[PDB]
Formats: C-alpha cells, sequence, structure tokens
C-alpha cells in the first residue's frame, strides 16, 4: 500500500481504550522535540490538516532530566490549567536546551513570570489539586502506551507515528508527510 504498518506508523499490539484522539508526548530536555517545536512546528501543521471536530492533546514526560524533568511536567500541567501553553513553550525549550538558564523549579517559574503570568497565579496553580490530577493524567497516558521515547504521537490510542520511516532530506516535505499520515490514521 502507500501507508503501511511498520513504515510511517506502527500498531500498538495493546490498544488503549478511550484515549485522546491525537496524543503527543514530549520533553523540554528532548532534542528532537526542540526541533519538532521550533523548527518544524509539527503540532501546528498536524492541526492544520486534521478534520473538523478532532481534539489535540500534548503532554510532558518525566523520564528525562530527573528532578527537573518532573518539575517540568508539573509546570506543563500549570501551563495547561492556565491556558498559557503558547507563551511558555518556546522559552522553556530555549531555557533548557539553548541558553541553559533553567536549572531549578525557580528558574522554570521565572519563565512564566516573564511571559506575564502573575507570581501569585503561578504559585497558586503550581500547588493546586487541579494541577496534581493534570500531572496524573500526563503520567497515566504515558503509562498506558509503553512510553520510553519522545517525541511520540499516538492516534486514537491505536497507532504510533514512525518518523524514522519518512524522508528527511527536505524539512517541509517531512512535516507534510508526517501531518498527512496523522490525517490518514485519523480517518482509519
Amino acid at each position: 500500500a502507500q501507508y503501511e504498518d511498520g513504515k510511517q506508523y506502527t500498531t500498538l499490539e495493546k490498544p488503549v481504550a478511550g484515549a485522546p484522539q491525537v496524543l503527543e508526548f514530549f520533553s523540554f530536555f528532548c532534542p528532537h522535540c526542540y526541533q519538532f517545536e521550533e523548527v518544524l512546528h509539527i503540532s501546528d501543521n498536524v492541526k492544520k490538516k486534521l478534520p473538523e471536530g478532532v481534539k489535540m492533546t500534548k503532554y510532558h514526560v518525566n523520564f528525562m532530566g530527573g528532578d527537573l524533568g518532573k518539575d517540568l511536567t508539573q509546570a506543563w500541567a500549570v501551563a495547561m490549567a492556565l491556558g498559557v501553553e503558547d507563551k511558555v513553550t518556546v522559552p522553556l525549550f530555549e531555557g533548557v536546551q539553548k541558553t541553559q538558564t533553567i536549572r531549578s523549579a525557580s528558574d522554570i517559574r521565572d519563565v512564566f513570570i516573564n511571559a506575564g503570568i502573575k507570581g501569585e497565579e503561578y504559585d497558586a496553580a503550581w500547588n493546586s489539586f487541579v494541577v496534581k490530577s493534570l500531572v496524573a493524567q500526563q503520567e497515566k497516558a504515558a503509562a498506558d502506551v509503553q512510553l520510553r521515547g519522545v517525541p511520540a504521537m499516538f492516534v486514537n490510542g491505536k497507532y504510533q507515528l514512525n518518523p524514522q520511516g519518512m524522508d528527511t532530506s527536505n524539512m517541509d516535505v517531512f512535516v507534510q508527510q508526517y501531518a498527512d499520515t496523522v490525517k490518514y490514521l485519523s480517518e482509519k
């Protein structure tokens, strides 16, 4: 076929019931994730091609960067609760991987403060039980599906994107192939 299991995607032998439609995992410590976000804008190009009515979910993972990695999963929970994903993602990537000015929870906090979220509002979210279960959700979803590597994308808890089996000579072409694969999978 044109789209083949084991080629642009793999199939989960153990499918995940009731999983979010399009589910992406990343880590701010993850170099390919930096590229997916900064250079390729994968999430955004996928959205642009998804059908009407499909929800897009993105979660952080713990298994990179030890203690800070977990702080980052809680911080991403704060970002989701406050709806400020679009304002912290870039400085978080750059603070961890580019300038290396993120070394502690406090440095993660500074990024939110500088993005305009108020200290009070941040600390309140950070400590809230609405953020805790949002951390739990991130962990559960990664738990449900094997996850030992990022970036990772899953469609309807049954298919996993396989970017290794796509051409990377042209960046734009890789992205379109990636996005089209999600849309194919979405309709499957």
